[PDB]
């Protein structure tokens, strides 16, 4: 429960599991030792290319081993990464970079980037200049230092910048009791990198010694995904509601190859969960995530199909408060508030942060909560349910 910055956890994990497979792309496999060496070589290049701690650096790199190498190397030098979907239109990309205050954009295709205040660097040319020579003077990083910026948005899709601390994703190295996950597991990287949900896949894998098999770039091809799940022995499968429901409709057997399936997003129609759970013995979970809590935040194990939020992940606390910030009684409707290691550092404007990140005395601690938009209450057993 003493959390470190991501590069420090990864250093420990890679030293402890150097021979385990960290990344799979098509049929290419990269051990933790190989990945660690490439991250170190690239971090030295990034220091050579005038990046420093605190720099806001966007990443626009298609799914590939290099994408994750850049994530690790940027965090090692203390940069704040801003991952961008490669399929996003140029205007929304400019909107994201402007919202984030990005100063640099690292891309695997510099010809498809919007013009703005940022400086564009070529990921492929940077990789090309990597030497075996590792370097050495990296910044001291706290679990509370910024690591990442994700966007959230309302009805109109205008992006709002969310600053994520190292601890917010470093917590994903803590094994989740309901999942039973460990270094023996394999995850599938398919969520878009600009989504908090992508952190579930990347960091639960790489901060535990487990394997991350990387989906091909582009929109999902369920035949290729089904082959990938089987061929690469995916054991922890995170799916959006849409991808989950579509697999139920067209290939439900694929869902029972893994040990655990976690469904993120707005609740899928329970009839579809009913079909899925009747079709095999995989443990199927409804997951609750929140961009302002960095990643997946709670899990409810669906055995039969309001919506229970289930059991929070390690170092996550959840409470339902009403409009006057009082803990709700049974059946009283309020909002879900989330506290703990995942809570974002805030938004880019501090007046926006002050109204949604609220300190409330709870069970003896003056605890910082994020106020979600999720309406909720308590059931008769003091379990949180969404309404
Ligand atoms: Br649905
Ligand atoms: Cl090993
Ligand atoms: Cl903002
Ligand atoms: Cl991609
Ligand atoms: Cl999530
Ligand atoms: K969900």
């Amino acid at each position: 429960y003493q959390l470190k910055a991501v590069p420090d956890i990864f250093d420990e994990i890679s030293q402890r599991f150097p021979d385990r497979v960290a990344l799979i792309f098509d049929q290419r496999k990269i051990t933790y030792r190989e990945l660690a060496e490439q991250c170190s070589a690239l971090a030295a290049v990034l220091q050579n290319n005038c990046l420093i701690k605190g720099d806001i650096v966007a990443i626009k790199i298609e799914r590939s081993p290099e994408l994750y190498i850049f994530m690790l190397a940027l965090m090692k030098i203390g940069a704040v990464m801003v991952p961008v979907n490669s399929n996003s239109p140029e205007r929304y990309i400019g909107e994201v970079l402007s919202a984030a205050g990005a100063r640099y954009l690292i891309s695997d295709d510099v010809t498809s980037v919007p013009g703005g205040a940022w400086h564009v660097l070529s990921s492929r040319t940077l990789i090309q200049n990597c030497t075996q020579q590792r370097s050495g003077n990296y910044p001291v990083l706290s679990a509370d230092d910024p690591a990442l910026i994700l966007m959230t948005s309302g009805s109109t899709g205008k992006p709002k910048s969310v600053l994520i601390a190292h601890r917010g994703i470093a917590r994903l190295g803590l094994p989740v009791p309901a999942l039973g996950n460990s270094e023996r597991d394999c995850y599938l990287q398919i969520a878009d990198i600009s989504f908090a949900a992508s952190a579930n896949e990347i960091w639960m894998a790489l901060l535990t010694g487990a394997c991350l098999t990387i989906a091909p770039p582009g929109l999902p091809d369920l035949m290729a995904l089904a082959r990938q799940i089987e061929s690469d022995n995916v054991t922890m499968l995170f799916l959006s509601g849409g991808l989950f429901r579509l697999f139920v409709e067209v290939s439900v057997e694929t869902l029972h190859i893994p040990d655990c399936v976690v469904v993120s997003g707005d609740f899928v129609n329970p009839r579809l969960f009913s079909v899925a759970v009747q079709a095999g013995k995989a443990k199927i979970f409804n997951g609750l995530g929140c961009t302002e809590n960095s990643a997946i935040s709670s899990l409810y194990h669906i055995q039969s199909a309001p919506v229970p939020v289930g059991t929070p992940l390690p170092l996550v606390e959840m409470v339902v408060f009403n409009e006057r910030l009082q803990p709700c009684t049974c059946g009283e409707y309020g909002e879900l508030f989330i506290a703990g290691a995942g809570v974002a550092l805030g938004y880019s404007d501090p007046q926006l942060t002050a109204e949604r990140f609220i300190t409330i005395p709870y069970q003896g601690t003056d605890m910082l909560f994020y106020r979600t938009d999720d309406r909720a209450t308590y059931d008769q057993d003091r379990n949180i349910v969404l309404v």
